[PDB]
């Protein structure tokens, strides 16, 4: 899509993160830039969006609860990103931490 | 520096990463682009460096052990990025996240639920 990279795609739950989102067309630096985070249950969020420059937006991603989230970014009445970004809480990542660190595919001794 | 932002500047040790770095100066397309990771007690490891725009550099960040790594960026014998990024284990990780729990009955309340 026109959204090369929306780093990063995952976010904690109550983390202070800045998601940065490089562009491949160059942005109209004349029009206004802005940020709608949806939820899956919850009202739309509006955050003002900063732009680092030609191809890269910044935004300060705001405290959501756990779950998947849509990502637009707005340059000027404009949709230049749609992307899904997930949230994700401290326990579900020790989780999947460990589920990953105890498998017994990583021991493989032979591999084979 | 002439380093903006470096996302990500942490990166797990199994997961193949890819590393972003935004640059403050234009740069030159037709030029060859390549990185070197640099770990504390082994060999420097040359990568392939893509300039996805004028401001914009990716690299696959290469398999390394966990600890601090070099991170230059070289526009054709030109220094255009130097910075350090982190690798860590799944276990560093689980270690880090309890570490910012309130107090040890609200991890035993969320375990045992």
């Amino acid at each position: 899509s026109n959204a090369m990279v929306v780093q990063p795609d995952r976010i904690r739950c109550g983390a202070e993160t800045t998601v940065y989102v490089i562009v491949r067309c160059k942005l109209d630096d004349r029009v206004a830039t802005e940020a709608e985070f949806s939820p899956e249950d919850s009202p739309s969020v509006r955050m003002e969006a900063k732009v680092e420059n030609e191809y890269t937006i910044s935004v300060k991603a705001p405290n959501l609860s756990s779950g998947n989230v849509s990502l637009k970014i707005y340059s000027g009445d404009l949709v230049v990103c749609e992307t899904v970004i997930s949230y994700y809480t401290d326990m579900e990542e020790i989780g999947n931490l460990l589920s990953n660190a105890a498998n017994p595919v990583e021991f493989m001794c032979q591999a084979f």
